[PDB]
């Protein structure tokens, strides 16, 4: 209600252990620890991507034209600037 909760791709990989799981949906950090069983397709599929590169593995799935727009409810931050000014060159590394 502020501010971007630029999260940095180290934290957001610690996030897939127990119960807390986020999920990244074009740089923004999605938090779907209350969305696992919830999620209308089961649980361990959003967990399949757990605090990386879920892009590809939800924008394909092509969800619909009213539910994809629900996530921003649940948008707990994005990418943080310093990593993400370094998208631009992938390279990556690392």
């Amino acid at each position: 209600d502020k501010d971007v909760k630029y999260y940095t791709l180290e934290e957001i990989q610690k996030h897939k252990d127990s119960k807390s799981t986020w999920v990244i949906l074009h740089h923004k950090v999605y938090d779907l620890t209350k969305f696992l069983e919830e999620h209308p397709g089961g649980e361990e599929v959003l967990r399949e991507q757990a605090g990386g590169d879920a892009t590809e593995n939800f924008e394909d799935v092509g969800h619909s034209t009213d539910a994809r727009e629900l996530s921003k409810t649940y948008i707990i931050g994005e990418l943080h600037p310093d990593d993400r000014s370094k998208i631009a060159k992938p390279s990556e590394t690392l």
